């Protein structure tokens, strides 16, 4: 009640299937504002603002990134984290993994969705476990660059997580910068190409159609999605608030349910 609740909040956001998708596209009719998308964060974002009383308006991140340390972005940091560090939007709510070194620059909300690493594989692949893929040559395998799993690598003390790391780092153009690209690598490879990509992404790809990829292995970390807002937010406990009484009601529950297992066509 001691915010400004005219102001129509920035809400930076990144597409990503199923966090936020493009509304399919009909004939004659065209979408605008906040109706063009759809997805767990766009239900997320509306939950949270009729929680806040708060109108908001989502503004795709003007680089399609999620935010990594940049010795070129004004900052220090590009995509999403970049755009909250210098006050271009008000919140990010998106599938932004939670680390520490993001904590250094902006706040996160408690988790409302917890997660791992996997791996991603084309069926058929003789690829079980992620010391498999350092044990073998045929198969090449990636992420998306300079995103929280491509750091995870870089700064694990680990020393499989290293040799993963030093491996992806001299090939880096076996990965990507989509993790859309990195599936369609997956897919089009005939079984020469593995993906670290997190959990939830895989999972839901894995039950829809073409049903011709799979998650092997156990997760390799674990950690958590929050809502991110610029330091010093007047909305920064008031957002972690509602994150937990979406948590406690069932309503983070309802809309995992909605966007993964009520969408299982495999
Ligand atoms: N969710 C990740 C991007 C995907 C990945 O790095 O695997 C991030 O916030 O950086």
């Amino acid at each position: 009640g001691s915010y400004d609740r005219n102001h129509t909040y920035i809400v930076s956001s990144l597409l990503e299937e199923p966090y936020l998708s493009l509304k399919q596209y009909t004939y004659g009719e065209s979408l605008v504002g906040n109706d063009r998308f759809e997805g767990y964060c766009k239900d997320l974002a509306d939950m949270l603002a009729a929680q806040l009383g708060i109108k908001y308006e989502i503004r795709l991140v003007q680089d399609g990134n999620y935010g990594a340390e940049n010795q070129y972005a004004p900052g220090g940091w590009d995509g999403m984290v970049g755009e909250l560090i210098r006050k271009e939007a008000d919140i990010a709510i998106s599938a932004m993994t939670i680390t520490a070194e993001r904590e250094r620059v902006i706040d996160f909300s408690k988790p409302f969705m917890t997660l791992g690493i996997s791996i991603m594989i084309k069926k058929g692949t003789p690829i079980k476990t992620p010391e498999d893929l350092t044990m073998q040559t045929d198969v090449n395998y990636g992420t998306l660059l300079y995103g929280s799993t491509w750091e995870f690598f870089r700064r694990s003390q680990i020393g499989l997580h290293n040799k993963m790391w030093e491996y992806m780092n001299a090939n880096q153009h076996h990965s990507v910068h989509t993790t859309d690209e990195g599936i369609r690598r997956v897919r089009q490879s005939k079984g020469k190409y593995a993906l670290l990509v997190e959990s939830p992404k895989n999972e839901y790809v894995n039950a829809r159609p073409p049903c011709d990829t799979m998650k092997v292995g156990r997760n390799i970390d674990t950690k958590g999605f929050g809502v991110a807002t610029p330091i010093g937010s007047p909305l920064r406990k008031r957002l972690n608030e509602a994150v937990l009484t979406l948590k406690e009601n069932g309503e983070l529950l309802r809309i995992r349910n909605k966007w993964w297992f009520d969408k299982t066509e495999c």
